[PDB]
């Protein structure tokens, strides 16, 4: 029995060892070369589990129902089941049998090459084929491509095909001003150490019509990933890029020869998209003819995934931010469909996934307004758009009248002296305010004076019936909004910020079209969707109908008023609800006093579009309302 137990932890220290990559530490553990003892020497067991296991890519060896008995005096006879990770899938229930060898102190593994595979005997080989799989599609919701695979036309050089001297500097400067190209990039490619002179260097991808070829430059047709909106959707959709040796340890069914979504949704969708590898790996005589099949499977091509986004108001509502730093969602709030999540600046997909320079990286890692951000996935402050919020809220509560006026003196105003140096501001000094009036001029001091009336009780009541702290159903990495830090504000002045839409509030731009659907839906929020084919998913009663009915003709007025924040949206004809906003940025800033602006705007009269748009960091005299009226016009037109 102490001889028994000792067996059964040498073979699960040798497992282990396996199982951990160190090949050597497991070889340690066998006895000598011999006949009825280890088929081969350490540094021979070393090389052959590293060989085959390294060649299948094997990967989380583990085992189970481990029986350790008795056959002779001095050996112990050992079996169990054994499964593993392998490059073509998992490899279930292998018995695995050997003998132990207990002369000495110590207990050692008689090794033989079924410790390898189960039926492998002396100098059997292992061979593995793999066939790759082609990476699924991304498409709209009329099917339009995102992200798909097709043939781009790679423009090289070859170094020997140019001339000597001169006649070699002509051509350079001849395909470096005909392509785009630096006349020291197209040195500096044909320098790298990899170059020989007969080489194909390549240098760009030609996403159009090839010009006339100089002498040297010459296309090649490759395959690859393509992005057809280019840098309009390259936060939502991502990129893909070579796969390393460091993802195959992670996840050994990627293709070594393959791609891997680095960002976006083609790594949210990586396992959908990338399909899964075919082929065979077979166990084969000493000679190459095969004994037994480990594993085999066809070769499974990656599903394509169907998105809500529309591929003309993805690029609409891109190219309005017109580069500047901010965020553009659209919704058809009755299903939730995303129609468009705009992101700005961005950068270039396709050049990211075809070969990106070191300093064009670094330039996009190092950009102030950071291209890499996915905006309408960042929690900001709401700004004081959200005072429809904290109205409907006022208006379901009973605090709210609407035709009760506040006297309001000034652009400044605070409850009393103990807030110091702080005071809710207004732009504009209109002494009779109601809610209506409130909503026209976007008054933040009728708003913080209704919040603090209120109270905190009575505010969270309203706002815990939306979605604080929920994590949407969404391929988008994203964290809930929140309300504040705490479960309590402890502040008068953060509980009267919090009431139009600054404080600690923090909601993204997706969130905020969530919540603001509800005035679309008579008070019931509609949650946000964007695969296509997934259900509708809502919550009921989280406004009452009466504070929609009250506010969308406030809304209207907003348009319509002459005096309304976002009258030059009238110029459009169309049936418009919105409501502008603006909030103060806050965290470290390398400028202290920036100013974000926002637009929310629907259509009130068929509930077929929504639209929230932001823009961070705001130059002077620009706003999100100068910029929507085109991705408005497109739709109404195309979403009733």
């Amino acid at each position: 029995t102490q001889a028994v137990e000792a067996g059964e932890k040498t073979v699960e220290q040798f497992v282990q060892a396996l199982n951990k990559g160190d090949y050597n530490k497991a070889a340690e553990m066998t006895s000598k070369k011999a006949a009825n003892k280890s088929a081969l020497s350490e540094k021979e067991i070393l090389d052959k589990y590293q060989n085959i296991y390294g060649a299948a890519d094997v990967k989380g060896l583990q085992i189970s129902n481990l029986k350790v008995d008795k056959k002779d005096d001095s050996t112990y006879s050992f079996s169990y089941k054994a499964k593993m990770n392998t490059s073509l899938g998992e490899l279930k229930d292998l018995s695995y049998k050997g003998t132990l060898d207990r002369n000495d102190g110590q207990t050692t593994i008689n090794w033989q090459p079924n410790l390898v595979f189960p039926e492998m005997e002396g100098n059997d080989k292992v061979s593995l084929t793999t066939q790759e799989a082609a990476r699924g599609n991304i498409i709209d919701r009329n099917g339009e491509p995102l992200a798909t695979t097709g043939k781009l036309k790679q423009l090289g050089v070859v170094p020997s095909k140019l001339g000597d001297g001169g006649e070699k500097t002509a051509n350079i400067k001849a395909i470096a001003s005909s392509f785009d190209l630096t006349e020291d990039a197209i040195n500096q490619a044909i320098s790298q150490s990899w170059v020989q002179p007969d080489y194909f260097v390549p240098l760009k991808i030609i996403d159009g019509a090839t010009p006339e070829l100089p002498a040297g430059a010459t296309i090649q047709e490759v395959d690859g990933r393509y992005y057809p909106l280019g840098e309009a959707a390259a936060q939502l959709i991502g990129y893909v890029g070579d796969i390393t040796a460091e993802d195959i340890d992670k996840n050994p069914e990627l293709s070594s020869n393959g791609k891997i979504g680095r960002s976006g949704l083609e790594m949210a969708f990586d396992k959908d998209l990338r399909g899964t590898t075919g082929g065979k790996l077979s166990i084969t005589d000493a000679d190459g003819v095969e004994k037994k099949v480990l594993i085999e499977h066809e070769v499974q091509n990656g599903k394509d995934i169907k998105l809500t986004i529309d591929a003309k108001a993805q690029k609409t509502a891109f190219d309005s931010l017109g580069g500047k730093a901010g965020s553009t969602v659209a919704t058809t709030p009755k299903t939730g469909d995303l129609l468009a999540l705009a992101s700005s600046p961005s950068y270039d997909p396709n050049k990211m996934t075809n070969g990106i320079s070191q300093e064009d990286y670094k330039a996009y890692e190092e950009n102030p307004e950071q291209p890499f951000i996915s905006r309408f996935a960042t929690g900001y402050a709401p700004g004081s758009t959200f005072k429809m919020i904290t109205a409907a809220i006022g208006l379901d509560n009973g605090t709210i009248d609407p035709n009760e006026v506040l006297t309001i003196n000034g652009l400044k105003w605070q409850k009393d002296s103990s807030w110091g140096s702080y005071q809710v501001t207004r732009v504009s000094d209109v002494s009779q305010v109601d809610l209506k009036t409130a909503l026209i001029y976007s008054d933040n001091i009728y708003t913080a004076q209704e919040t603090l009336k209120m109270g905190e009780k009575k505010f969270r009541t309203g706002l815990d019936k939306f979605i604080f702290g929920e994590d949407l159903d969404l391929p988008i990495s994203m964290n809930p909004a929140q309300i504040s830090n705490e479960d309590s504000f402890n502040s008068d002045i953060l509980l009267a910020d919090t009431g139009y839409g600054q404080g600690e509030l923090l909601i993204n731009p997706i969130q905020q079209a969530a919540m603001y659907s509800v005035f679309a839906n008579n008070g019931t929020l509609v949650y946000p969707k964007l695969i296509a084919d997934k259900e509708t998913k809502d919550k009921k009663n989280v406004i009452g109908e009466t504070a929609v009915q009250t506010i969308v003709p406030d809304l209207r007025e907003v348009v319509q008023d002459v005096n309304g924040t976002a009258h030059s949206l009238s110029a459009l004809g169309i049936p418009l609800a919105a409501k502008t906003g603006t909030a103060e940025i806050p965290a470290p800033a390398p400028a202290p006093g920036k100013e974000n602006s926002f637009l929310f705007a629907f259509n009130p009269d068929n509930q077929g579009y929504m639209m929230v748009s932001m823009l961070e960091n705001k130059e002077d005299d620009d706003s999100a309302t100068k910029r929507a009226s085109e991705l408005l016009q497109y739709l109404n037109q195309n979403y009733q």
